[PDB]
Parts: C-alpha cells; structure tokens; sequence
C-alpha cells in the first residue's frame, strides 16, 4: 500500500530525498513563447512558465499568450487548467481563457496578499453594485453572491461575453487559510474544500476543465490536483493499490513544471489521498466527518 510507503518514508525521515527525487525525474520542455520579449509582462515569475506544448492559447490574433497549462490526465479522464495569479494587465486574458475553455469553476488557493506581498490581482468583483468590465477582451464579470465560511468562500459569478451578450455562471471556490509554500490545516478541511468543489458539478466532464490557481499556479495547485486525481483513479477501479502517487505527480509535471513546491506538500498529498480513500472505498459517512472537523461555519 501507499499507507505502508508513507509510514516507511516517515520512519526513515526521507520525504526530502523522495521529493528531491521527483524534482530530478521531472520533465523539461521548452517554454519559448513564455519567454518571448513581448510576453515579459504577462509572466508573474521569471522562473515559472508554461511549456509550449501544453500552454493554453487565447483565441486572439494579437497575442495568444497566457501563463496557463492544460494538465490532461488521460487515465483518470480529468483535466485541469493550472494558471498563475492573474496580473493587473491579464485579468482580461484570465476571463477570456475561462470563456473560451468553457470552465464552470475556478479554484483559487491563495490570498491576494501573502507574506507582505501582492500575490495575485483582485480579478473578480467583491460586490454586486460594482461589476468588472474587461475592455480588452470585451467580457463582463458580476458577483451574484457568495457563501462565506471560516476558511473558504464560494462565489457565484456571472460572466458575460459582451460581444454576443451570452452569459455563463462561474463558481469561484476560494481557499483563504492555505499558506504560500505551506499546507492545509488538516486533511479534513482540505478534503471538505475539495468535495465542496466536486459536489458543485464543476469537475464534471460536461464542462471545460476547471481552472485552478494559486500565486504561481504550481505549489498549492499541484497539491490540490494531485490529491483529486489520485482519488479519481482509486474511484474508477475501486483499487487503491494500483495508484502510484509519485508516478501521478510525475505524469502531471509533463504538462506544467514545479507541481508541488515542497516535500511536506508532498507528504500532505499522501495524507489527503489515504484519508479520502475511506470515502472512495464506500464509507461515505466520513464526508460529513470532514465537515465537522473542518469547522466550516
Ligand atoms: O502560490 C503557490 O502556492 C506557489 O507555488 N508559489 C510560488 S512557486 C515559486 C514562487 C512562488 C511564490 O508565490 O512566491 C516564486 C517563484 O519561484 C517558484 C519556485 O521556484 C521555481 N518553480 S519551478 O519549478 O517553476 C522553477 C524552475 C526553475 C527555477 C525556479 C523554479
């Protein structure tokens, strides 16, 4: 089992070598367009880029570049789009991307302020009277309402493509106590947030891929996605013992670099998956237990 590997990893204290090992094995593909001079100001961090092969392209003739990747998990049959926290000049591209990609949901795993710095643009309206219009890609965004919990908030947004006046509802799931380069408070509150996004319908295959981000779109987002995929995999066979977490993280880093930033986020992934396996394996009652534990209200 993964649970045996965990104990055994923990016992000999070797998470950091395990994680280093992954870092060494991880793929490396060109990110030439990310690196073009015209895109300098479309990238939040010098060091974090989309590979060319998996990057999301805007449907615009001017400049199709956005710091975003399609993580496409073939065996699990789920995709996500991982992106960085939008910059003040690319909140229009971010919303363009969700319109074009037909996502129903965006998962935000960070605060716009962390560790004294602005980690993300305020890319969505904070109240009903004051919608956002993104004039460059001709999109309108309105808070329809939000459901505030002690550790996360869900919002309902309306996205209008101003060019045809089509309209879509986007669910925003905002985790606000997961620290940059840290980990969720516990497996239960992580699993409860994840199942909130599952229950919501946004992950379902009748929609475009969910867009998940943190500040870089790699640490916290890779953690979130790795757990979800692992649970999905376990689900379809009902066979926990044919999931290899490290191996799934490595299929993931074929599509974007740097997925999962430290060895404890790695270790939290095992925690999250081992716990969630309870629910996957037929004990649904754990779900409401995660909710009690997580103290959502
Ligand atoms: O929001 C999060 O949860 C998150 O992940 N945030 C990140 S990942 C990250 C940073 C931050 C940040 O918010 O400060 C600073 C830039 O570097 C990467 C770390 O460095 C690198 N990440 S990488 O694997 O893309 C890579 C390649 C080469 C050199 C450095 C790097």
């Amino acid at each position: 089992e993964m649970e045996k590997e965990f104990e055994q990893i923990d016992k000999s204290g070797s998470w950091a070598a395990i994680y280093q090992d992954i870092r060494h094995e991880a793929s490396d593909f060109p990110c030439r367009v990310a690196k073009l001079p015209k895109n300098k100001n479309r990238n939040r961090y010098r060091d974090v880029s989309p590979f060319d092969h998996s990057r999301i392209k805007l449907h615009q003739e001017d400049n199709d570049y956005i710091n975003a990747s399609l993580i496409k998990m073939e065996e699990a049959q789920r995709s996500y789009i991982l992106t960085q926290g939008p910059l003040p000049n690319t909140c229009g591209h971010f919303w363009e991307m969700v319109w074009e990609q037909k996502s129903r949901g965006v998962v935000m795993l960070n605060r716009v302020m962390e560790k004294g710095s602005l980690k993300c643009a305020q890319y969505w309206p904070q109240k009903e009277e004051k919608e956002m219009i993104f004039e460059d890609t001709n999109l309108k965004l309105t808070l329809i309402s939000e459901d505030i919990k002690t550790y996360y908030t869900v919002r309902q947004l309306e996205l209008e493509n101003l060019t045809t006046q089509e309209t879509r509802e986007i669910l925003h799931f905002h985790y606000t106590t997961w620290p940059d380069f840290g980990v969720p408070e516990s497996p239960a509150s992580f699993l409860n947030f994840l199942f909130k996004v599952r229950e919501s319908g946004s992950l379902s295959p009748e929609h475009g891929p969910v867009v998940v981000h943190c500040s870089a779109g790699i640490g916290r987002s890779g953690t979130f996605c790795l757990a979800d995929t692992c649970l999905l995999l376990m689900d379809k066979r009902k066979d926990p013992s044919s999931v290899d977490i490290k191996k799934v993280l490595l299929d993931m880093r074929k599509f974007r670099m740097g997925l999962i930033q430290t060895a404890d986020q790695l270790r939290f992934s095992y925690l999250a998956v081992i716990e969630g396996a309870k629910f996957i394996m037929g004990d649904s009652s754990v779900q409401d237990q995660w909710k009690e534990l997580s103290h959502e209200d």
